[PDB]
């Protein structure tokens, strides 16, 4: 509260405005009182504008810091596990053994989805992108779970949330199986959250599948590292749709579509295919696949970052995890040595150095998932799946906040009142 | 500009911000660069922040004014038709006979949906709410229409717009047919937009259907009166989803759910149940929901509005059409004259005048709909079907602005960094 | 007396008693229980019938539906004037009724159908078909 006294605005008359500060991050000037005084600002993008108060996740992109409930991501990535991290994001505190047991038991008990929903997957085409099917099923949930749609009911929010945490991975693995023609696999209660997901993704009735504890921890880590990322395009969507009263399932569905968004962006789309194919230690290495950048599409391949200035804090543990997985799966990684090739170019190439296309958290998750035999199309599905807990938290905080349903202003510049005189005769 | 001359932001030095003027409405303060210098405004509920600049629709709350590309809603609803209004909202000017016939042809020849998309209907439960099915189906279209998901490819955007505009009526009709267990009706390239919808809604293979001209016109007007409504909640969901780059169908599915949202409260449809549930002057109204109403339970049955001060300009023509409909029908009106008592109560009950709970277009819209035999479980599906052209116009505009992404800032008031230690186990 | 049977015998032996007029020898009983146990699973085409019903339907109504539909699938034992038909039909009913019942239930709650297990008693098998899921092994409380 140093010089945080307060500031003033004026054009023909003056106004008082308080200076609010956060526990971390810069100060903000409250203008919640200017609307009434007849004063409005213009910020197409919400860059200069702060629209909410949160205590979920804290980010300082310049210093490469990411905290979830004060707890640093690196620690959580190595010291906790997805469910405990989930428990932390939604409850604001680490769990006691008892609270945790109860939490994990509630999740584990509702992993199986209604058989009528399963019947939905079968109406989709086999050739469809699993991310698209994922948005389809999740957006269809409200028709089957109409018993917990009222967000103004804390008991509904509770049930809906858990339904999502438990069922997302089940839905995800069904999107995959469906895309490769193998039978759906039921959740198993004796398996951890991650071990159960790998089993639903890979096992068949032909033989017993055994999850490699190493790959299981890696998957668990891929999840923790994608649970939440503070304010962003997809979290804003979840918040915006949420404050309109939209049911939780629909909210999570719009978040999933917002996450997928940049993928089918034409310029990005074209390039991503260029990577997911051109790689015969001829091209990629001799910057052959990198002698073609008319479109950047870098972060979509895991290069550079919007928030973080020099490195993706989440990428520290994923790289070491990445190293561990590769050594575990033995060295029959010919093509997947372009991974080592690209990292070298991202760091040593003057271009990448200058424009800072440094490997982010996805560059390594991508390498881990590939190493596991997971198709490229299932990447964002798994990220959206993990990001779900983060979306619930933001949604819960949004409502359980004050539900200040905002009815935004627009600066109009269209035609002035004019009379209509159709030129058609129908 | 009146008090909109020049303004200076004062901290410990002066920051002169300029005042922007709109062709109609309020002048705003330019603050696009403030954050660009560290200073962030704080405004939840967006009481002062102008979400964007738009040329589509103008609303003057206290003046009960509503314009679409400059034309008064009264003029359009009376001497225009839904398609022509679609053209104007989308193109910015009324069409020539040639532009209209070209636009109409395309709209009619894309009204049939892919057969597989029609299979997905049979996977939902027969007791599913029409609106939840409408959301589920819409949120699943991206899986099929993968050739039109590039939000940046103008050709993709055009196809996506025509696809949504053409098929929405087809799908809304099927949601009704599936709910009551009647076979689905195909589009009729020879019928008009509203007539085709009426045909798909009530025709059966058992006998040919007659499209009453007064009902045909009533419906088209309902479509016109709901074509668009400026920067509201559902549209903010669409603009924000589209900002991330989410595909056309995902954004509209988000809009639908968002438009349905303020109707999930167990007190909502509950009070909206006793309403239509009775056809007896002295049942629904004398001495009943005096307080029997719960959440909104006023504002849900077509009473009042948070944008307009004195009245809803859309109700004018809607109230006129209501008479024409109840008059024309006879059989489906008279025993439904508990409307006049509900309206009378609104125009004289001290409680209603005290809460400005005046009858809005949706009150008169419901009457026309209840008269035509449409169940209240279809009302918002129909309102959404019409609003889609609006969502499409705003989504496009947001794009034209440069795909204005919505990833705002937060005021972090949570835990400062704190070590993480887990003494438990999973 | 019913009190004795309720405490001293078991459903199948009681079934054997109602249809044969006498309590069973070990051999007669073994044969009886083996005949029942061997036909608990129903034709997969009948199972396809359950799925044409609405999920919201009363399980008693679905029960009357499937049982009244059996003659179309088991047209091989409809002539009551044939003692061999009566025999087969009867057993089909004793074995399949519980299977049909648990399918009506599962269908009403959205869980997958559970196949009969031969290692389980008539009642233990019914509880398992009513309650187990593929997610974990179900253990019937004796
Ligand atoms: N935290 C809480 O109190 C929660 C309570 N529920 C309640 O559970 C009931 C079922 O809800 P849904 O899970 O949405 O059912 P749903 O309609 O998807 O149907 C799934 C069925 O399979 C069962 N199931 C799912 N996973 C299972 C597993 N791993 N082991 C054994 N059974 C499993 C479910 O209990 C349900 O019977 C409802 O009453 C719901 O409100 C659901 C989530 C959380
Ligand atoms: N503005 C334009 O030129 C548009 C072109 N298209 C193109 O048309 C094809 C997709 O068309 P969709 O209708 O989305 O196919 P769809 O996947 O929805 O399947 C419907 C099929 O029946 C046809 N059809 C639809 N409505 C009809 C009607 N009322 N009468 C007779 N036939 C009808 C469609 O052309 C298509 O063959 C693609 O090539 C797409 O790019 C789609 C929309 C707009
Ligand atoms: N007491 C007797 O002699 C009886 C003879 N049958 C005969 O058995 C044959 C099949 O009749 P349904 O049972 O009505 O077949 P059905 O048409 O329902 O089809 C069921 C199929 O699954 C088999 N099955 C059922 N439960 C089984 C189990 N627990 N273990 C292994 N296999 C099982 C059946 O044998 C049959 O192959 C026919 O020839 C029928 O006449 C049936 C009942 C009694």
């Amino acid at each position: 509260a140093d010089t945080k006294a307060k500031l003033t605005l004026d054009g023909d008359t003056a106004v008082e405005l308080d200076v609010l500060k956060g526990t971390l991050g810069q100060d903000v000037i409250d203008i919640r009182t200017l609307g009434s005084k007849g004063v409005f600002t213009f910020d197409p993008g919400f860059t200069s504008t702060t629209s909410c108060e949160s205590k979920i996740t804290f980010i300082d992109g310049d210093e490469g810091i990411l905290l979830h409930r004060g707890f640093p991501i690196d620690q959580l990535a190595t010291d906790s596990n997805y469910l405990e991290v989930c428990y932390i994001l939604l409850n604001g505190e680490k769990p006691t053994q008892e609270q945790y047991d109860e939490f994990k038991t509630t999740v584990t008990r509702h992993t199986m989805i209604h058989e009528q929903i399963t019947r939905l997957f079968h109406a989709f085409r086999r050739d469809s992108h699993p991310m698209a099917v994922m948005c389809g099923i999740t957006g269809a949930l409200a028709a089957f779970y109409h018993d917990s749609l009222d967000v103004n009911n804390p008991r509904h929010r509770e049930i809906a949330a858990f339904r999502l945490l438990s069922k997302m991975p089940t839905m995800a693995a069904m999107c995959y199986k469906y895309s490769i023609g193998q039978p759906f696999v039921y959740p198993r209660n004796d398996l951890s959250y991650a071990g159960n997901f790998l089993n639903m993704m890979f096992s068949t009735p032909c033989e017993p599948y055994e999850v490699n504890p190493i790959l299981e921890r890696a998957m668990d880590r891929i999840l923790i590292l994608h649970a939440d990322h503070e304010q962003n395009a997809s979290t804003s969507t979840v918040r915006t749709a949420g404050s309109s009263g939209a049911n939780p399932f629909a909210c999570i569905a719009a978040g999933i579509a917002s996450l997928w968004g940049p993928a089918h962006g034409g310029a990005n789309e074209a390039a991503l295919k260029m990577l997911e194919e051109i790689g015969k230690k001829e091209n990629i290495p001799e910057f052959v696949r990198r002698a073609k950048d008319k479109n950047d599409s870098f972060r979509l391949m895991g290069f550079g970052h919007r928030v973080y200035k020099n490195y993706d804090p989440r990428a520290t543990v994923m790289r070491e995890t990445c190293h561990e997985v590769l050594k575990e799966l033995g060295t029959k990684d010919d093509l997947l040595e372009v991974a080592m090739e690209l990292e070298n170019i991202a760091l040593n190439d003057p271009y990448f150095i200058e424009k800072k296309l440094y490997p982010n958290v996805d560059f390594y998750s991508g390498i881990i998932l590939k190493a596991m035999g997971i198709p490229s199309s299932m990447f964002t599905v798994i990220f959206a799946m993990a990001r779900t807990v983060g979306w619930i938290a933001h949604w819960s905080e949004m409502h359980s906040d004050g539900m200040k349903i905002a009815r935004p202003r627009q600066l109009y510049t269209g035609y002035e009142k004019r009379d209509f005189k159709s030129d058609i005769k129908r």
